[PDB]
């Protein structure tokens, strides 16, 4: 009963949430996770993703200078009123490093416009790219209209979708992701602190991601933390205060590290199984996985994980191509299959 117990989830003071393992993708806990909500500033996570992808392809670098224009003039556009701004003025020449830090640490809205034009030519074009990555990531409940989150009646996202975007950031664009743990940056004589309070929380290892709020949206936070080793991502949307969005995320991440752990039972290229092959240049096929296997299981239960496999066909006949799928690996706890992954040919077997 103690071995097999399923932990109760804490009550979370928020309209929606999700908690997932970053490595495995497992949803440890969720409430209203696909409901469409106003993402507010969590939109800047996609802005930052596009910028991170552009830098990864080498289209520009952190030291490069961006000349500010009229659309990024903070007090030249009342759309920016009451919002967070770097106070960019036309003519300024600002290193990319300082503009992405305005975006990531400060949620500077004028910074988003400057980087958007620089990166994609116009805001409409950049927004096209945001939504192109919405499609490529396979997000079912997200649409962007702006580069910042302001002035967008038809923009939406979800606790699940925002957590997936967090994952993409960490996974796809890690040089861009590591900026999110920086607690302060200086721009134009003025020291600006990271809005994500949980960075200062000494009981956890939070290193991201993004914060957000409107009287529409309520209070939103996407957070990620480590213990090891294990990485968890939480998205809480429509929390009730600033204090607030942080306290509720803390409950989720702590609960997650307490009751669950992440195992990596098998790597790419490492042989899990061997099977005889007919017609081939070798007698046997080396069988395994084309993707590193990560599982989230109840904490403590690592020594109880049993792995086995099934084959799709009675016989294996050459030619066999690399990563050809030929079966399924079953991971089990307590006699029951908890996870499956494709069984693949690790090395191509040409015909004799």
């Amino acid at each position: 009963n103690i071995k097999t117990m399923i932990p109760g989830v804490p009550q979370i003071d928020a309209e929606s949430y999700i908690l997932i393992d970053y490595n495995s993708g497992k949803v440890l806990a969720e409430q209203n996770a696909d409901v469409r909500r106003d993402p507010a500033s969590l939109t800047k996570m996609m802005t930052s993703y596009v910028i991170g992808q552009a830098m990864k392809a080498g289209k520009f670098k952190e030291t490069d200078l961006v000349t500010i224009g009229n659309d990024a003039w903070a007090t030249g556009n009342p759309v920016f009123k009451g919002s967070s701004l770097m106070f960019l003025k036309p003519g300024m020449q600002v290193p990319v490093s300082q503009l992405i830090r305005g975006i990531n640490l400060q949620s500077g809205n004028d910074a988003c416009v400057a980087m958007a034009d620089f990166a994609a030519g116009s805001q409409d074009a950049f927004v096209g790219l945001m939504n192109s990555y919405v499609n490529a990531l396979g997000l079912k409940n997200t649409h962007f209209q702006t580069v910042h989150g302001l002035d967008a009646d038809g923009q939406y996202s979800s606790a699940r979708d925002m957590a997936l975007i967090g994952q993409a950031l960490i996974r796809d664009v890690p040089n861009e992701y590591s900026i999110y743990k920086e607690k302060e940056f200086t721009f134009n004589g003025i020291r600006q602190l990271n809005r994500n309070g949980l960075l200062w929380d000494n009981s956890l290892n939070v290193d991201g991601i993004k914060t957000g709020h409107t009287d529409k949206a309520g209070y939103n936070l996407v957070a990620s933390a480590t213990e090891g080793q294990m990485r968890l991502i939480s998205a809480v949307m429509g929390g009730r205060t600033f204090k607030g969005r942080e306290a509720e995320s803390k409950k989720l991440l702590t609960w997650g590290f307490r009751f669950f752990e992440t195992v990596n039972p098998l790597k790419v290229g490492k042989e899990f199984a061997s099977e005889p092959v007919w017609f081939g240049d070798s007698d046997r096929a080396s069988l395994g996985v084309d993707k590193d296997v990560y599982l989230t299981i109840p904490r403590g239960r690592m020594k109880d994980l049993k792995a086995s496999y099934v084959l799709n066909s009675s016989e294996l006949h050459a030619p066999l191509q690399k990563n050809q799928v030929v079966g399924t690996i079953n991971f089990q706890l307590d006699g029951k299959t908890i996870e499956q992954r494709p069984l693949v040919v690790l090395q191509e077997i040409p015909e004799g």
